[PDB]
This record gives C-alpha cells, sequence and structure tokens, in this order.
C-alpha cells in the first residue's frame, strides 16, 4: 500500500494528514509528524541535487517525482518512490500539497 | 478560501480529513464528517443528473467538476463549485480521493 502526505499550501508546508500507509513504511505516527515539514524524513546520505528539484518545484507548484533516500523513525534508511503534486481550486489557487510514497528498497 | 475533504478510495468514500475552509462554508466540525460519505452536503433541490454524473466519475476513478447545489449544517443552501480527483501511486492505483470546494452563491 503506497503512503499518501497532505500538506498546507503556504508558509513551509507543515504536514496536516498522512494515511495507514505512511506509519508503515516510515514508522511515524501520525501524531508525531504533524505541523512538521517532511524533511525530517531526510538523512546524512540523501542526495542534495534530488532535494534541490523537490524544492524549486514545491515552489513553482509544478508536479514532480523523485527516487529519495529517506530514514525510518529508528533511523534504517529506506527507497521513497515519491510524487508530488498541488491541489488547485477552479481559480487556479493552490490549496494544498499531496505526497504518494511507495518502499521501493 | 476554498475547501479540502479527502476520502479513502474504496466502500463508498468515507471522509478521513478535512480543511478548516470545509468547516466554514459548510458549518460541520470535522468530528461531524470524518468517517462518512460526503453526500449529506446534498439535499431536495439538488440536481439529480449531477449527483449521477459525480456517481459514475468516482466509480471510475475520473477527475470530474460540477456545480452543485448543496446544504450547511443548518439547513442553508449554498452553490458549491466542487472539483473531485483521484490521487494515484505511481503504478497507478487510487490511494485516496481529494475534493475542493467553492461557496460560488454570490
Ligand atoms: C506533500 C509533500 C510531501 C512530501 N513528502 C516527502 C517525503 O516523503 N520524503 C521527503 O524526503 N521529502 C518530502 N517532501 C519534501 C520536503 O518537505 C521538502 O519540500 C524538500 O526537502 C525540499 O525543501 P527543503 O530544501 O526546504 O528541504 C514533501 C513535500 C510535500 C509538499
Ligand atoms: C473526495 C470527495 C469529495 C466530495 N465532496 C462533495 C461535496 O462537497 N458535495 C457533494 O454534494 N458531494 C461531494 N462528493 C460526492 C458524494 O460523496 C457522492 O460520491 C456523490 O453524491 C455520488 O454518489 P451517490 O449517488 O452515492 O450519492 C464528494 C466525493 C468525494 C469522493
Amino acid at each position: 500500500a503506497s503512503g499518501m502526505i497532505v500538506t498546507d499550501p503556504g508558509a513551509d508546508q507543515p504536514i496536516v494528514f498522512v494515511n495507514r500507509a505512511f506509519s508503515t513504511i516510515t514508522g511515524y505516527a501520525p501524531n508525531e509528524v504533524l505541523g512538521r515539514n517532511a524533511r525530517f524524513l531526510q538523512g546524512p546520505q540523501t542526495d542534495a541535487a534530488t532535494v534541490a528539484r523537490l524544492r524549486e518545484a514545491i515552489a513553482a507548484a509544478r508536479p514532480i517525482q523523485e527516487r529519495i533516500l529517506n530514514y525510518r523513525k529508528d533511523g534504517q534508511p529506506f527507497w521513497n518512490q515519491l510524487s508530488i503534486s498541488p491541489v488547485r481550486d477552479e481559480t487556479g489557487n493552490v490549496v494544498a500539497f499531496v505526497g504518494v510514497q511507495t518502499d521501493v528498497t
């Protein structure tokens, strides 16, 4: 089952919702991720160029997919097949961001 | 500010998350809608043909936009510019549905 993260659109995109699979994949409970930017999932061997591509896509509200090294709560590395998309209203305003995570380790 | 609803993808799409704007637009608190299908927003003057188009689009996991008559918790009608889209993983599996609501009554 694929993980899902929903964030606010503005400020530093704090997490507002995660599904059950997110907790299975990452080892984090909803309570200890809500209100935080998802970058806490990154660690020492995370590719800086990949992070920079995500940063630019989110700033521009462009859809992007990356295979990125992430870390479970316990510190074990896993490969995250990550896809991020903006959620827009009819006038094109960004209402939220949705991220979908697949463990492809 | 536009409302947002997230639902599970299967078994009649129970609500799993709503944003603050959803409560402002509809008059329902998150506690009053979690675990329920969003169709409680509909009422007697809601256009049946519009509801049918939503039902067929959601069953097929196809994005859909409709202007639909909805009802606040207290019964006040409002026009809802509603956009529903499936959230897919890279294998094409539907993970969730996302709905965006704009009150266009004015
Ligand atoms: C909805 C959403 C979900 C995200 N999910 C992840 C994730 O699962 N893993 C990850 O490493 N980064 C994820 N990110 C990206 C980070 O939150 C952040 O945007 C990225 O590291 C680039 O920004 P920074 O340079 O400020 O860290 C997600 C971002 C958004 C908006
Ligand atoms: C994510 C999502 C959000 C929805 N939001 C609304 C809404 O704001 N107003 C509404 O009348 N119906 C909304 N619906 C549609 C109903 O939940 C239902 O799918 C529709 O009425 C057709 O099904 P039915 O014939 O079983 O009622 C939404 C559906 C989904 C999946």
